[PDB]
Formats: structure tokens, C-alpha cells, sequence
């Protein structure tokens, strides 16, 4: 199954492309959900949504494509799907992990780590890593703030598989 890309704008200016390799062999349903949400048309997935919460030296969070503020989103399976396993750990920057509201509540929201976050191990499912565009991840992280409210709008202007 192919890698996933997001094209990113910051303050409505193109900032480049992030490409992710997903760990389908280990968390196939978690990988499948993020890949189909990336392929979907605007309004039905990541295309046209924002990184609504960004905290430097911690992570960039996105995937709320229904409310744009952290209260929304839904997986391709419905509102919530299970934690498949916690075999992969938050061992390095640039990992994709699911946000949730406790055990077995994954939806569409995810975050990309920018530091080692090993205190999340066993509570958030890691399912992929950035393989191109850590430069772009840096630039998005630079508009984060103490409150997590981005100081410039960061949009996924296109997404799909490459
Ligand atoms: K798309
Ligand atoms: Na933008
Ligand atoms: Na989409
Ligand atoms: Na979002
Ligand atoms: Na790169």
C-alpha cells in the first residue's frame, strides 16, 4: 500500500509536501483509516482541513475535518475504532500517532511528533513516520504557541497517495 502525502500551506502560502510511510504490517486498520481519509475528497477527509493545534517541542495535531478545532472528525469505520496494539513506541521525532479520548476511541485526529514522546507509549497507537518533508514539519511547528493555537493558519491543501 502506497505512501501518503499532504501538501501544506501556511498563511495561505505553499510550504511544501510531507510524505508518510504507514506501518500497515503492524497496524493495518489504523494505517488504512489514515490513508483512505487522505485519498478522500475535501469535506470527507484530510484534504482542505487544518493542523489546528501545534505545540513546539511536542507535536503538530490535525485531522479534525468536521469541526476544525479538536472536537470533531470520524474514522472510516465510524466515530471510534479500537486501539489495534501498542507494539510501536514513540521513539523519535517525525512519528504519526493517533489522538484519542481514552482506550478504543480513535477517530480521524492524529499528531506528528517533533521530539521523543515516550510517555505516550501504550496509550496512543503509532502507525507511521515522515519519510520526506521533515523541513515542512519544522516550518509548521514554528507557528505553534504555548496555547497550541497556531499563529498562522496551516492547511492541508491536497492529500492522497504517491
Ligand atoms: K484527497
Ligand atoms: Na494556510
Ligand atoms: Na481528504
Ligand atoms: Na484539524
Ligand atoms: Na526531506
Amino acid at each position: 500500500q502506497p505512501n501518503v502525502y499532504f501538501d501544506i500551506s501556511i498563511d495561505n502560502q505553499n510550504a511544501g509536501r510531507i510524505v508518510f510511510k504507514l506501518y500497515d504490517d503492524v497496524v493495518p486498520l489504523t494505517a488504512k483509516n489514515f490513508r483512505e481519509l487522505a485519498k478522500n475528497p475535501a469535506g470527507q477527509g484530510y484534504t482542505g482541513s487544518t493542523f489546528h493545534r501545534i505545540i513546539p517541542q511536542f507535536m503538530l495535531q490535525g485531522g479534525d475535518f468536521t469541526n476544525h478545532n479538536g472536537t470533531g472528525g470520524r474514522s472510516i469505520y465510524g466515530n471510534k475504532f479500537k486501539d489495534e496494539n501498542f507494539q510501536l513506541k514513540h521513539t523519535k521525532p517525525g512519528l504519526l500517532s493517533m489522538a484519542n479520548a481514552g482506550p478504543h476511541t480513535n477517530g480521524s485526529q492524529f499528531f506528528i511528533t517533533t521530539v521523543v514522546t515516550s510517555w505516550l507509549d501504550g496509550k496512543h497507537v503509532v502507525f507511521g513516520e515522515v519519510v520526506e518533508g521533515m523541513d515542512v514539519v519544522k516550518k509548521v511547528e514554528a507557528v505553534g504557541t504555548q496555547s497550541g493555537k497556531p499563529s498562522k493558519v496551516v492547511k492541508i491543501t491536497a492529500s492522497g497517495t504517491v
